[PDB]
C-alpha cells in the first residue's frame, strides 16, 4: 500500500512550502535538515502500528498537516506561519531514525530508549551549532519539537507553552486520528459499526446510514 | 466590550450557511431553532469565564468555528458538511438558557441543575416532533450535541462516536483555546511571560521576542 | 430465569405506591410515563450483563429499590418521599428503548450512541409538556434522571445537586450491588471463594464457614 | 451542642440489640468491647470536622446506623444481622483513643500515626485472646474493620471482600453523607443554593422551592 | 531452587545485627519475635510471583535489607541505627502467617482478608503486653510496618511519616525490585531485550553490548 | 548558606571517582564535561524551591549520590560502576544553564521552556561528536540522563529501560528527600511534628521523643 499522491509532487509541494517561508534563520534550518534527511523522509512511516504504518507515509502525513496548518493560520492572523511551518515539517522528522525502515517496521534501539522527541531536538541543534546560528528560533523551534505530543502521559517532556505548539498539537491529533479514522470505516456497510479500535481510546464508531 | 464583527452581519453569514445546507431535515431543523432562540443566540455569551464572556460572543464563536470547519471540510471530503454545520451552530445554543443574561452573566437553576447539553438534545427532539421529521438525522445531531466536550470528565454523557463528532471536539477546543490564548498574550511585552491561565490545565505562555 | 416475584404483583405494588402519592403533579407525571411504558417496563431486563439480564428484572429492580426508599424515608423524615418515588421509578425507564427486548437483548442504536439518562429527561419534558405542568417539579425529577449514576466517569453529565438524588445513587447501587453478590455466592461451598466478577472493581468474595 | 436523643437510651438501645443477638462469640465480643469502652463510646465524637464532631456524635451515628443495617437486614434476608450489627457497633469504636476527648477534639500521636482501623483490630484480637475465642467470627469481625472505609484512597487497607463489608461501608456513607448533608441544608431559604461542602467532592447543594 | 547463601549463616547473621542493637526495648521485641517465629522466617518465601517465591527467600531479602540499611546508615548519620534494624527485620515476618508455605505456595484465608501488615501490627502490640513493655518504642514500630509499602494504593493504610518508615519504603522497593529485575536478565544476551515484566510496570529492559 | 563541605575538596573527590573508572570513552566523555561546565557546577544550585536551594549545592547532592552509588555498587556487584558514576554525575550537570545563577535563583527562557534533561542530551551528542567517540555507552548515558526522574509526570520523556537508570532514579529520590526531610526536622522539639512540606506530598512528620 503506498500513499494516494506521488512521492515526488509531496517534495515539490514541501520545497515550495519552504520557499514560501519569509525568516532567513527558519528557511535555512529546515531546508538543511529537509535536504539532508531527504531520502529516509521520502521513504519511511510515521509510525509502526495504527496510524501512517504505510510507504512514504509519513510524506502525507507532512502534507496533509501543512494543508490545514495553511488553513487554521489563513483564518487567524495572530499565529506565525514560518515558525508553524517548520514546527510541522520537522516534529516527526526523527522517526527517520526511530524506525527501522519501509520495509519490516521496528524500533531500533535509538528510537526506543531515547524516542524520536530527543533525537530530532539534538539534531536541530546540531544543525544550528553547524550553520552559525545562534538565534532564538532554534529554542523556539526546539520547543516545538519538544512538546508537540501535548502531555506528559503521551511523551512530551513539558507542556506547550508558546502558541503555536498548541497550533502543532492539534492538527497533529486531528490528522492521524483522521486518517486511522477513516481507515476505519472504509470496510463497514451503512447502518453498522466498525471494529473496536485501540489509539482512539477503545472506541466502536457508527456509520450512520445516509452516508453512501 | 463587544465583538469585533457587528452582530447582523454575522446573522447574514450564518444565514447563508443555512441556505448553503443540501439536507432538507437538516436545514429545517437547523433554521427553526436558529429562529426561534434569534436574540438570546445574537446576544448571549457563550460562558462566564476564562472565554467568549463579552457580549455577542456566542455568535463570535459560531461563526469562527463554522469558518474553520468550513476549511477542514474543504481539505477532507469524507465528512459531511451539512452534519457538521448544524452540529456547530446548534452545540452551544443551549447557553441561551443555562445563563442568564449579556448582563450580569450567572448561572440559572435550569442551566447548573440540567447543562447545556442536556437542555438542547430534549430541545431538539422537541423540534422534530413539532415538524413531523423522525429520520435518523435527527438522532445524530442529538450525538453531536452530546458529545461535543469529548470526555466524561468535561462533561460528555458518553465519548463521541460519529466523525462530525470529534470534529466538533476539536474544533470547540481549538477556537475557545485560541481565542483565551489571544486574550492572554495581549498586554505582554515581547520576551516575557503572560499571566498564569486556570482554564489551560494551569500553564503560562512565553511570547517570543521576534513577534512584532 | 424468570422474577421470583410474578408480575402482576409487581405492577399492583408499584400502581399502589403512586396512590399514595401526595404530590398532584409528581403523581400525574409519573402514572403518565409508567402507563405508557406500561408493557415494556413489565418486560423488558434492566441491563445487558452482570445484573438484572433477566426477563421483568426491571420490574423486580423497581420494587425493591421502592422496598428500600420507604425504609430510608421512614428513618430519615428530611427527605421528600414523593419526589424520591418518582426518581426511583423513572431513572431506568430508558432501557425500554435502549434495549432491544427481554429475547436477544442488545443495545440499539438510540440507547448506544445516546444512553438512558438523556431519553428519560427528554421524554419526561414532552410528558410534562403534554399534561400542561410547567412547575420546578419537572426540572427537580429531570435532576434525579440526569445525576443517578453520580459521577461522570459512570455516565452522569452533572455531579447530583438535591438530596433525593444521591438517596436514588446509593440506593441504585446498593441494589444492583447486592443482587450481583447474591448471585456470585449462590454457588459456592462455605469456606471457598467466588468467580471474579467483573462489575465490582474486579473483586473476590469470601463466603464465611458458618453461613448455611 | 448535644445529640437530639439522651445519652441513656441510646445506651440502653445499644445493649437491647447486643441482646438481639443468637451468636455466642459475636454478643460476648461485642459486649466486652462495648463494656469496657463505655464511658467514651458515650462521651467522645466521631470526627474533628465536616461529620459527627459534636459531643456524643459518636452514639447518634451507632444508632442510626443500627436503625438502617436493621432495615437492610429485614428487606435482604442473606445477610447475617448479628455480624453486621456487631461491625456495625466496633467500626468506628477506635476514635475512643484516636480523638483526644468530647472537648477540644485533636489527634493524638497513636490516632494520627496508625488510625482507628488498625488500632480496633488489635483491640479485638486482644479480646479474642482474653475471651477464650478463637472461631473465625474474631476473623471477619477484623475484616469488617479493616474494610469499613471501601478503597485504599480513604484508608483501607484492603477492598472488602464479605457482603456484610459492603454493607458497612454504604450503611456509614449514607449516614455521615445524611448528617452532613442536613446540617448544609439547615440555614437556606428555598429557592437558595448551600455553602460549599469541602469532604462531598466539592459540590454545592439546592434546596427546591417546594421543600417547607 | 534456594538462597545463595546457605540458611544457618543468615541466622548468625541477623543475630549479630540483633547483638548489635543499644535501645534495649527494640532489642527485645525484635528477638522475641525472631525467636518465636524462626522456622517460618527461616523457610518461607517473601511473596507468590515475581519476587523471593523460592524457599528461605524472605531470609535473603531481609538479609540483604539490613545490609543496604547499614550502608545508608553509616553514610547518613542522622537516623536511628536500631529502629531502622527492627523495621527492616519485623516489616515482612507476618508473612510467616499470610503465606502457607515454601511448598505449594498460597494465600490463606488470614492473610488475603487481612493482608501481613496488619496481622504483624497485632502480632507486634501483643508482645509489647507480654514483655511489659509500653513505650513509645512499640508505636514507631507500628507505624514502620504499618507504611511500609509507601502508598495507599499499594497496601499502605497511612502514608509514611518518620523517617525511617520512608528508609525501610525506599530499600524495599530497591532490594525487590533489584531481584526482579537481576532475575529477568539473566537469560538475556547482551544486545537484545528482556520479557515484559508485570511487577516494573509492564515494562522491558535493554542489555548492553559491553555487559559481559 | 553553604554547603557544609568546602567546595574544593568535594572537585578533588569528583576528580577522584573520575580516576577510579575503567571505560576510557565513560572517563574521556565525563571529564571533558565536567571540565567544561566546572565553576558553574561548583557555583550554581540544584533546584530553585524545596532541595538543595544554596550555593554550591549541586557539588553536595553530586557527592553524596556518589557515596551511595558507591554503597550501592559494592553490595550489588551486577550493577556496571563507571555507567553509574557518569550518569550520577551528569544528571543534574544541565542546570548549570537551567538557573540563571547562585544569587537570585530564576530560570531562564531555555530551561524552563525545554528543561535539564533535554539540554543535558543535546550537550552529551555534542560531546561525542567533539571528542570523536561514536560508540553505544554514549546513547547509555544519554538513557541515563533522559530517564532520571523516573515517570512521566515528573518529567522523565521515557520510563527507565537500565539497571543504571532505576538506580539513578532511586538514589536521586534517596538524597533529594533526605535533604529536605532533614532540614524540615531540624527546627522541632522531640515530641511534636513538622510543617507541612510541598514536595513530600503534603505530609507531615513526626520526630520521636526518644531522638535527641
Ligand atoms: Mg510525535
Ligand atoms: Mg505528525
Ligand atoms: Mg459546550
Ligand atoms: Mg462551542
Ligand atoms: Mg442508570
Ligand atoms: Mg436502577
Ligand atoms: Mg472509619
Ligand atoms: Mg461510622
Ligand atoms: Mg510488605
Ligand atoms: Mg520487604
Ligand atoms: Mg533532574
Ligand atoms: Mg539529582
Amino acid at each position: 500500500e503506498t500513499a494516494p499522491i506521488p512521492k515526488n509532487e509531496m517534495m515539490d509541494t514541501i520545497t515550495q512550502y519552504i520557499f514560501e517561508m519569509k525568516n532567513p534563520n527558519i528557511q535555512r534550518i529546515t531546508r538543511f535538515l529537509v535536504k539532508k534527511h531527504e531520502a529516509e523522509f521520502m521513504d519511511y512511516p510515521a509510525a509502526t502500528k495504527n496510524h501512517h504504518e504505510f510507504v512514504s507515509g509519513l510524506a502525507y502525513h507532512v502534507v496533509s498537516m501543512l494543508n490545514l496548518a495553511k488553513a487554521i493560520a489563513d483564518l487567524y492572523p495572530s499565529l506565525d506561519r514560518d515558525l508553524l511551518y517548520a514546527g510541522v515539517i520537522l516534529h516527526d522528522l526523527g522517526k527517520v531514525k526511530e524506525l527501522s525502515g519501509p520495509v519490516s517496521t521496528s524500533y531500533t534501539v535509538e528510537g526506543n530508549l531515547l524516542g524520536h522527541i530527543s533525537i530530532m531536538v539534538t539534531e536541530l541543534s546540531k544543525a544550528a551549532e553547524e550553520l552559525q546560528i545562534d538565534s532564538e528560533e532554534v529554542l523556539i523551534l526546539q520547543h516545538l519539537i519538544l512538546s508537540h505530543h501535548g502531555k506528559a502521559e503521551w511523551g512530551s517532556p513539558k507542556p506547550p507553552m508558546v502558541k503555536e505548539a498548541e497550533i502543532l498539537h492539534y492538527i497533529d491529533n486531528l490528522d492521524a486520528k483522521m486518517n486511522m479514522m477513516d481507515r476505519a470505516l472504509e470496510r463497514v456497510k451503512p447502518g453498522e459499526y466498525t471494529e473496536r479500535v485501540f489509539a482512539l481510546e477503545n472506541r466502536s464508531f457508527y456509520k450512520p446510514t445516509f452516508h453512501k
